[PDB]
Protein backbone atom coordinates (compact mmCIF):
# COMPACT_ATOMS: atom_id res chain seq x y z
CA UNK A 1 0.00 0.00 0.00
CA UNK A 2 2.97 2.33 0.76
CA UNK A 3 4.66 4.08 -1.87
CA UNK A 4 6.56 6.76 -0.39
CA UNK A 5 9.71 5.44 0.58
CA UNK A 6 12.85 7.53 1.39
CA UNK A 7 15.72 7.96 -1.36
CA UNK A 8 19.62 7.49 -0.43
CA UNK A 9 18.33 6.41 3.08
CA UNK A 10 21.64 5.64 5.36
CA UNK A 11 20.68 3.50 7.40
CA UNK A 12 23.87 3.78 10.05
CA UNK A 13 22.35 7.19 10.37
CA UNK A 14 19.18 6.51 11.75
CA UNK A 15 20.98 4.60 14.78
CA UNK A 16 20.48 5.82 18.85
CA UNK A 17 17.29 7.61 21.05
CA UNK A 18 13.88 8.10 19.29
CA UNK A 19 10.20 9.28 20.66
CA UNK A 20 6.56 8.11 19.04
CA UNK A 21 5.35 11.13 19.09
CA UNK A 22 2.49 10.20 16.84
CA UNK A 23 1.00 7.16 15.05
CA UNK A 24 -2.11 6.06 13.13
CA UNK A 25 -3.33 2.93 11.63
CA UNK A 26 -5.72 1.49 9.10
CA UNK A 27 -7.80 -0.14 11.48
CA UNK A 28 -9.04 1.37 14.90
CA UNK A 29 -8.55 -1.97 16.51
CA UNK A 30 -4.76 -1.62 15.49
CA UNK A 31 -4.21 1.16 18.04
CA UNK A 32 -7.45 1.05 20.18
CA UNK A 33 -6.55 -0.60 23.09
CA UNK A 34 -3.67 -0.32 25.72
CA UNK A 35 -2.30 -3.31 24.62
CA UNK A 36 -3.39 -2.99 21.07
CA UNK A 37 -0.93 -5.10 18.55
CA UNK A 38 1.04 -2.14 16.68
CA UNK A 39 0.65 0.02 19.91
CA UNK A 40 4.29 0.32 20.33
CA UNK A 41 6.55 3.13 21.95
CA UNK A 42 10.19 3.31 19.57
CA UNK A 43 12.94 3.41 22.15
CA UNK A 44 16.04 3.12 19.75
CA UNK A 45 17.37 2.11 16.40
CA UNK A 46 20.47 0.32 16.24
CA UNK A 47 21.92 -0.85 13.08
CA UNK A 48 24.46 -3.72 12.21
CA UNK A 49 27.61 -3.43 10.54
CA UNK A 50 25.78 -5.46 7.81
CA UNK A 51 22.68 -3.34 7.86
CA UNK A 52 19.82 -4.95 9.25
CA UNK A 53 18.11 -3.08 12.49
CA UNK A 54 17.84 -3.97 15.82
CA UNK A 55 14.66 -1.59 17.45
CA UNK A 56 14.23 -1.80 20.74
CA UNK A 57 10.40 -0.52 22.06
CA UNK A 58 7.73 -0.67 24.84
CA UNK A 59 4.57 -2.09 24.62
CA UNK A 60 1.65 -2.54 27.17
CA UNK A 61 0.88 -6.68 27.53
CA UNK A 62 -1.03 -8.60 30.03
CA UNK A 63 -2.02 -5.49 32.04
CA UNK A 64 1.71 -3.72 32.23
CA UNK A 65 4.81 -2.55 30.16
CA UNK A 66 7.46 -4.57 28.21
CA UNK A 67 10.58 -3.70 27.26
CA UNK A 68 10.82 -5.74 23.19
CA UNK A 69 13.82 -6.19 21.46
CA UNK A 70 12.88 -6.74 17.54
CA UNK A 71 15.28 -7.40 14.54
CA UNK A 72 14.27 -5.71 11.08
CA UNK A 73 16.36 -7.90 8.39
CA UNK A 74 17.58 -5.61 5.05
CA UNK A 75 16.34 -5.95 1.66
CA UNK A 76 17.23 -5.27 -1.86
CA UNK A 77 15.68 -2.18 -0.70
CA UNK A 78 17.58 0.30 1.62
CA UNK A 79 14.62 2.18 2.80
CA UNK A 80 13.01 -1.56 3.44
CA UNK A 81 12.87 -4.03 6.14
CA UNK A 82 11.28 -7.13 6.96
CA UNK A 83 10.36 -8.43 10.60
CA UNK A 84 12.04 -11.82 11.42
CA UNK A 85 8.49 -13.10 13.30
CA UNK A 86 5.24 -14.61 12.29
CA UNK A 87 4.26 -12.96 8.99
CA UNK A 88 7.40 -11.19 7.60
CA UNK A 89 5.78 -7.58 8.15
CA UNK A 90 7.57 -4.82 5.84
CA UNK A 91 9.14 -2.05 7.88
CA UNK A 92 9.00 1.11 5.04
CA UNK A 93 10.91 4.54 5.87
CA UNK A 94 9.40 7.13 3.94
CA UNK A 95 11.24 9.62 5.05
CA UNK A 96 13.92 11.36 7.65
CA UNK A 97 16.40 13.65 8.38
CA UNK A 98 18.31 11.74 10.57
CA UNK A 99 19.06 14.80 13.53
CA UNK A 100 15.09 15.67 13.80
CA UNK A 101 12.39 13.23 12.63
CA UNK A 102 11.80 9.92 10.71
CA UNK A 103 8.60 8.50 9.04
CA UNK A 104 8.24 4.58 9.12
CA UNK A 105 5.53 2.39 8.45
CA UNK A 106 4.57 -0.87 8.57
CA UNK A 107 2.53 -3.47 7.14
CA UNK A 108 1.70 -6.95 6.62
CA UNK A 109 -0.04 -9.04 3.90
CA UNK A 110 -4.16 -5.75 4.38
CA UNK A 111 -3.19 -3.45 7.57
CA UNK A 112 -1.00 -0.69 7.98
CA UNK A 113 0.21 1.26 11.41
CA UNK A 114 2.63 3.94 10.77
CA UNK A 115 5.09 6.74 13.09
CA UNK A 116 6.48 9.61 13.20
CA UNK A 117 9.34 9.62 15.21
CA UNK A 118 11.11 12.73 17.00
CA UNK A 119 14.95 12.95 18.38
CA UNK A 120 13.63 14.72 21.51
CA UNK A 121 10.59 15.05 23.98
CA UNK A 122 9.21 17.78 21.84
CA UNK A 123 6.33 18.65 19.94
CA UNK A 124 7.55 18.88 16.23
CA UNK A 125 4.93 20.84 14.41
CA UNK A 126 6.97 20.44 11.19
CA UNK A 127 7.70 16.79 11.39
CA UNK A 128 3.91 16.06 12.44
CA UNK A 129 2.71 17.89 9.23
CA UNK A 130 5.44 15.96 7.46
CA UNK A 131 3.60 13.16 9.05
CA UNK A 132 -0.10 13.77 8.54
CA UNK A 133 0.93 15.29 4.54
CA UNK A 134 2.35 11.26 4.05
CA UNK A 135 -0.32 9.93 5.58
CA UNK A 136 -3.41 12.25 3.59
CA UNK A 137 -4.39 9.45 1.28
CA UNK A 138 -3.03 6.37 3.70
CA UNK A 139 -6.48 4.77 4.73
CA UNK A 140 -5.82 5.75 8.20
CA UNK A 141 -8.62 5.60 10.88
CA UNK A 142 -7.14 6.17 13.96
CA UNK A 143 -3.92 8.66 14.87
CA UNK A 144 -2.49 9.42 18.47
CA UNK A 145 -0.32 11.91 19.36
CA UNK A 146 1.48 12.14 22.42
CA UNK A 147 2.89 14.98 25.30
CA UNK A 148 6.11 15.76 26.06
CA UNK A 149 5.17 14.60 29.70
CA UNK A 150 3.88 11.21 28.38
CA UNK A 151 6.89 10.98 26.22
CA UNK A 152 9.26 10.85 29.25
CA UNK A 153 7.31 7.94 30.50
CA UNK A 154 7.42 4.25 29.84
CA UNK A 155 4.22 3.41 27.23
CA UNK A 156 4.13 7.01 27.48
CA UNK A 157 0.89 6.52 30.60
C1 LIG B 1 13.29 2.69 10.81
C2 LIG B 1 12.49 2.61 11.97
C3 LIG B 1 11.81 1.34 11.98
C4 LIG B 1 11.03 1.65 13.16
C5 LIG B 1 10.69 0.50 13.93
C6 LIG B 1 9.78 -0.45 13.38
C7 LIG B 1 9.07 -1.03 14.57
C8 LIG B 1 8.41 -2.38 14.33
C9 LIG B 1 7.56 -2.97 15.41
C10 LIG B 1 6.81 -4.30 15.23
C11 LIG B 1 5.58 -4.45 16.10
C12 LIG B 1 5.21 -5.76 16.80
O1 LIG B 1 5.79 -5.78 18.11
S1 LIG B 1 5.95 -6.96 19.15
O2 LIG B 1 7.18 -6.65 20.14
O3 LIG B 1 4.70 -7.21 19.86
O4 LIG B 1 6.31 -8.18 18.46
Amino acid sequence: IVTQTMKGLDIQKVAGTWYSLAMAASDISLLDAQSAPLRVYVEELKPTPEGDLEILLQKWENGECAQKKIIAEKTKIPAVFKIDALNENKVLVLDTDYKKYLLFCMENSQSLACQCLVRTPEVDDEALEKFDKALKALPMHIRLSFNPTQLEEQCHI
